[PDB]
């Protein structure tokens, strides 16, 4: 399964469609090992797929209270990510990657493969595939360090049971804590992960359970800036611009159950349900304003916690039939999703409700005292989705044109126990194409027309329409690409339009004297990305890319920002990593190294702040040999080695500063 | 003599008890070997001692007035150390490690084996190994460099004379000069070294004479916190908080003998001479306290001179005889140690009583005019401390039981010039007990009791027992230990708990309505040590351990701070070295790492202020050839690695800033 | 023509006496090659040059308005480098070094050999020969980046053309551009060369051309300090302290035509003409002030654009001829140099001329806005010389004995559109003498007696000679030396004393009671040098050196300054490049280190104002191999490792920050 170099698979799985084979996908995917995860020594799922891909983007700040990337210049919700293909089931924010044997990324929307993920987003979709037990016995122990005082450890341990190894046992535990590599900023991460399998004649069972901790003690929130005041220059990388004492929480736990049944090779059916539960507590800053340009910040302080039970499942048919010389394959598929949550919070925390005055270039700012942890109830609230779902492949000419058709219907309804206005569900119905031309057995042309589903927005009590609730709301994408696979390396180019939707209140159209809530907003993506990867010559490994990315507001409120370009993304972006082997005594030297270039971005939407594009080093080096036949692997990296200093836009507010100079050390060892 | 590895001794000096091995004795030791000295480049006793010892703990300031050490959780005064055996001879406050063939480290008190050394320290005894001419000629030249700009030279030559080589000439010289790590701070070190030896028939003769300077400009000397202000955070690691025109410079120039004459096979008779002079200078900080949390700093300025005369003797008889199937191995001795000192300096400096205001956080701090030297005359000082000591070994049953019993006399007497109270002698005595059981020539089992001496303090004229002077004050240890050599791998586990009183004034013990001045404070260490050294398998060499420390002050003044953790000191310590040795080309290649890990410490016993733990990586390369067939090595060293700042706790002041990221480069070559 | 190590060459241009052989040369000379020159990835003719030539000083600073080097303690001007020998040809302020195949140095003055070049100055004289087309076909591609967004390519291709190979063309493109190292500055160039060559059978044709850009935005321009005040601690290394929006421009265009005519084996003349045009443009701080000791700093504003356009000849004879058992080898020639020139220019910028306040520690200065480019026009100027040269080198015993006597005969006149005073042309007539001895073929001894030469200065309208126009001045050196070619590793030893006049309005000497017009300023620099490079052992390449400077004023206006050492350069110098090469899979492995040490230097010839010695480490690593046998070539480099933040005098302002840690990758592809 695995590509030359060990660190990419050569299939992935393309929604509902199932496990598709690099050079007969339709869509841009890639697909990186449990290898590459340990060997990038990465902590959470975005230091796993933004490190080479040039269409993946990251504000790389450290200990924020979520992960954040945007596919193709847009936002890709860490709610939104699959388990197996089964949606509501991973850690809420960040997820650790210790218990998966893929990482995989489908870029762009996908609403006829997946349907609607809980948070509508529409970047892309990436699938965490878990590990379950190879025929060999296997236990690995792993010691980590990350500067400045992290220490951890990771046990994997797996064995088959029964005369033909037909039930399998793998186990994961990992634990970490202590100073990270910001000021009086530490990181604490639990797992305990569980994959159960039974392979029958004609029959599976996958099961997969997890209890998982995310801690950040000095989280970072960002802080907003004004035109009037502007953007000052950055303090040094490993300052924390929110309070010392603020923290960030979250605990997740997750079981799902996958079963599949054979009733020929024409015919097959699965089913797949699973639960999870998300608390998460946060005391510290909403937000630093920047108030003059001698680094003055004012902070107000606020508090949330919020508890959510998700329950999700996916059921349907595969099958095959031939028409002539044509072949069909179809899937057919119903899918469920449904959470309760309650939250709690301050806007204002009582005793503490005048802003904390620092300013950001202060080594030692005084952020005042820790207010207890009382957030308030404020309310209850409902999510549910369903779809349902078909699709079917037709190939012609020996399966050298492949034709996928498909449509979905997709129904959601929201509720919250503080809203008067009307709750009801709405539905849509999203279709799909691609075209996949094997024009040699190395080289692959495509196309695809699919489109991404968000909740509809309700029109506020101010408006003409009060009330009113917008149907799932579609992003819609067109693809060209080409693929070829030389053997040990591979290329993709693709080229991608896609348009995103937006709501608001528009008082140029009035009705009953009264500003409409419309649908009339667009932002435009277009882009074009070459990317590659695996061995182009024997001991080294090479993976990265380029993109050109025009991400274009082209419809906006009263059309102040017709033709404005999108905060926070950039246009071009360079990655490149590399990896070179050499042998030295009993073992495999590697050295590695990392380039990512990127250009400017906008922080406002009126185009008039902005920050400069950066380029970040990383290098690495891995030693692999065996102790009296024992297999040891000894891993150190640098991150940001150069110690930039920058600026980037994270969620909710406007700027935060980019992850310092990190060092990273493990040493592993196979029982 | 020498372990696996080159870098650690398998024998060490046991006080009067002479010469013991690792397996025989009941002492947590350790002995490093000149190789470890010159592979750390190590530039002081700290350096060679502290790497790699959890029971040893530095506060790791960059250029102090003098070295700072403790040993299981007390402190060990660098007047402390011996030379061959002997007290009173090595530099008063530091010390560079050129002229040493060995460096070793007995732990905890030692008073029966020892008697009171001249500041009456008990944490442990360091005792310094001189280095003689081996057979084979010898000639060495070293080029050393250290950050930013030190450039300096060390020359080891060796020959021994007569038809026998029963005479030995051993010459170190050494010079180094230039900007350190630390801003505004330079360091001048000399060296000036002779060993000569005779080795007759039934006698031996052994010499030892050496001319040392050190010199630091930019001299740290710390810096004092309130609980009213609090600890801010530390400023960048290179940053020098004492004045740039501060200057310490001590000369120390000593020179000894040894004599041993073998009447038989049962009875040897030993007598060692030696003295040295110490002058010390200091110009610039008493103390910076910090007085605002934005980091304001008030610096008071003193001067200080001293001249220090010093003579020392030591000597005895040791023999051996059966009674049954008992052998004894005994030893009797006398020792004398006497010094003459004269003390000059300003509590207060004309001109300059007014304190430099600054803030930690300046990049430009004004440090204002350097002030003169021209400190006064204050005080004539004397001290003379005498001993007479028995120690008998007997061993049981093939050697396997080895019991130690023996006391030791010890008196002391200081004088004053201005000293109206009376001056006496005052005495004790102090037994010591140890039991070995070698459970099989691999593994040891042993405890001991023994005790430290302190001179006793003085009552004030304030006091109900005014002028009274109290005896020798007695640290106790227990301790429990397990030894266990496995060839080219070697573990020691001990356990101890020392109690160490101390005197006050006591309001709360009313004599004719006035306060007593007692003996009742205590504090008690108690703790577990696990350590190893040598080749755990071929081509790596591993040093290193943990240690658990709880010092607790038990009975304080008042009872005020009674339950309280002490000062300075962490709880908690893992150290690990680290080398690997590869074949390249025509030579071998060796990579060095290390790691101290250490858990937070109290900056004063009410306990309201602390410092985090902190964790310091090295490494280092070393290359091994020969050029022309003349041995060559090549050493680079980078300390701090990560540039941490941190605070921790130096003498007479609360904190100082732990040394920055230090590059060391070194080349030999073998004439 | 290469030596051991590829780096350095083994023959350089020794003015009109032609190539001669290192052991041959009775100067101190060094050729560095275009492999150096890759391996050091410079970007400028300082970063050749200055590396490892303890002869030769830069204030080191990044983003100057121009280049700034020192040789043998004097002032080598940019204006003055010559193109395959001849001046006036190559960038007027900074040159790439991508066109050239080597980067020649010859120290001290060398007017014999050379003439007056159109600056008149006197340190040694750096000449840069240009690539031409090899017999292989040849075409590389190299990419390269330096930190922090450096981005940058350069191809280099050659083909050779005529059934015998004849013709000759070799083409140079290079372009970078993007943020440098210091925060703020961003740095611009381009080249495109072209070197073609025509071989005849009795004749020769070279002739080159090259269009050239250096751009900097963030240009540094120094900063000026008084005694009053004093010069406080450095800012951090990548600090910039002049305006962010200040910018200077070069555009430089040359082209060049060498012919070659052999007559005989004994008798050839040569022909030589080229011109350039200069194109500068500068606005931002004419000064930065330092107004406090806590950082204030006060910036004036100006504006200066200036064209050049220039032409150069230089024709002549060279012969041989033996009479008895002597041989001669003579040269005769006759050079022109022109330039025409206009300035335009502010010194103070109408509505800009309050100046800008800043604090050198500001993490985040206001440099307010960029004023309008629109210098007026100022003045019209001119500039042309001439020269004719005669010199003879007598040799006997197979050439192991050589004395070379010279004269050459100067000429030059400057006019100005604004100078009212008598405007003539000067002359003088200069000599020349070397004596060589071969002690053996691995042995040369040396010395010389040479002038430099200087336009005279006017008198000024206030003197008793009012109008009078000197002669040009003789700089005067002599110097002894000794070479020694070890085989695959060469020394150079030498010493000299070089004194420099200058001109001044002296009121201590009247005629008809008016201030007189003198020549008696001197400047005297006594220096030893020991320097050498190539491989003193197998895989390892050692270039560097030490000197002693004694840089005297010895006469001075008033006699106020007689005896004190002269500004800005260091009296000591010691640096050392190293490279150790290991075989490693299909390819070499090179580690390199550089150390660069020098003194304190002073600020003001007073010497009340003096900044700090400091030393500087850079490290790199190379990776040479092929790909389906293609050469490739990885390096890596990192200059000032430790960040190391210094002051030294650049050109016309009292100080400026040296260049901060430096990150530089390239990869080269030889099809
Ligand atoms: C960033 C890795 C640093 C490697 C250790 C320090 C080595 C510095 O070498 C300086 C060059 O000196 C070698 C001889 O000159
Ligand atoms: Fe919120
Ligand atoms: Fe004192
Ligand atoms: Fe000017």
């Amino acid at each position: 399964d695995t590509y030359a170099g060990g660190q990419v698979a050569t299939s992935s799985n393309v929604g509902f469609l199932g496990s598709k084979k690099f050079l007969d996908t339709p869509f841009n995917t890639i697909s990186y090992t449990d290898k590459y995860i340990e060997d990038k020594q990465a902590k959470d799922i975005t230091e796993v797929i933004a490190a080479t891909d040039p269409s993946i983007y990251t504000n790389g700040a450290s200990g924020g209270w979520s992960e954040n990337y945007y596919i193709r210049g847009y936002a890709s919700s860490t709610n939104d990510m699959s388990m197996n293909g089964l949606f509501g089931i991973t850690p809420f924010y960040r997820t650790s990657p210790e218990m998966f044997g893929r990482v995989e990324v489908l870029k762009g929307p996908s609403a006829l493969l997946n349907g609607m993920p809980p948070a509508g987003s529409v970047g892309g979709t990436v699938n965490l595939v878990t590990k379950y037990a190879a025929d060999e016995p296997f236990a690995r122990l792993t010691t980590t360090y990350m500067s400045d005082a992290q220490f951890g450890g990771h046990v994997d341990v797996g064995r088959r049971f029964g005369e033909n190894k037909e039930f399998g046992v793998r186990i994961n535990g990992m634990y970490r804590d202590g100073d990270a590599a910001v000021n009086d900023q530490s990181k604490e991460s639990r797992l305990f992960s569980l994959g159960l399998d039974w392979q029958g004649e004609n029959a599976r069972v996958f099961v997969d359970a997890y209890d998982a901790l995310d801690h950040v003690d000095g989280v970072t929130r960002g802080v907003n800036v004004s035109t009037a005041v502007g953007i000052p220059k950055p303090p040094k990388a490993d300052t924390l611009l929110s309070p010392d004492w603020g923290s960030v929480e979250t605990k997740d736990k997750g079981a799902m159950i996958r079963g599949e049944y054979d009733f020929s090779d024409q015919l097959m059916a699965y089913a797949a349900y699973g639960q999870s539960t998300t608390e998460y507590k946060y005391n510290g800053a909403s937000a630093g304003t920047i108030t003059s340009s001698t680094g003055t910040l004012s902070s107000t302080l606020g508090q949330l916690a919020f508890d959510v039970d998700k329950k999700s499942a996916d059921a349907g048919f595969k099958g095959k039939f031939e028409t002539g010389s044509v072949k069909h394959q179809w899937v057919a598929n119903a899918t469920y999703y449904n959470h309760t949550q309650d939250d709690y919070g301050y806007r204002i925390i009582p005793g503490f409700s005048d802003p904390v005055i620092t300013n950001i270039y202060d080594p030692n700012p005084n952020w005042g005292p820790k207010p207890e942890f009382t957030p308030p109830f404020l309310f209850h609230s409902t999510l549910s989705t369903s779809s349902f779902g078909l699709a079917d492949t037709l190939s012609f000419a020996q399966d050298k044109v492949q034709l996928t058709l498909g449509l979905r219907h997709q129904t959601v309804k929201a509720t919250s126990s503080v809203n008067t206005l009307p709750e009801n569900a709405k539905s849509a119905t999203t279709p799909g194409v691609a075209l996949l031309i094997k024009a040699t057995d190395k080289i692959s042309v495509y196309a695809n027309y699919i489109e991404g589903l968000t909740k509809g927005d309700q029109a506020p009590a101010t408006a003409s329409n009060p009330g009113e609730i917008f149907p799932p709301q579609k992003t819609k994408q067109q693809e060209l690409g080409l693929k070829v696979d030389l053997g040990t390396f591979a290329h993709t180019l693709s080229a991608f339009e896609i348009t995103k939707p937006s709501s608001y209140l528009d008082p140029s159209k009035l009705v009953n004297n009264l500003p409409t809530f419309v649908s009339d907003g667009e932002q435009r993506n277009r882009g074009i990305e070459w990317s590659f990867f695996g061995s182009p010559i024997e001991h080294v490994r090479l993976m990265g890319g380029f993109t050109y990315l025009d991400p274009e507001l082209t419809k906006t409120k009263s059309g102040g920002n017709d033709g404005h370009t999108a905060v926070a993304v950039p246009k071009n972006q360079a990655k490149l990593g590399a990896e070179w082997d050499t042998q030295v005594a009993q073992g495999t030297l590697t050295l590695s190294g990392n380039i990512n270039a990127v250009s400017k971005q906008y922080i406002n939407a009126e185009n008039t702040l902005s920050v400069p594009g950066r380029t970040l080093l990383d290098v690495g080096a891995r030693y692999s040999t065996k102790v009296e036949d024992h297999p040891v692997t000894f891993r150190a990296n640098i991150y940001n080695l150069t110690n930039k200093a920058y600026w980037a836009q994270p969620q909710l507010t406007n700027l935060a500063l980019g992850a310092p100079r990190t060092y990273m050390l493990s040493v592993s060892y196979d029982f």
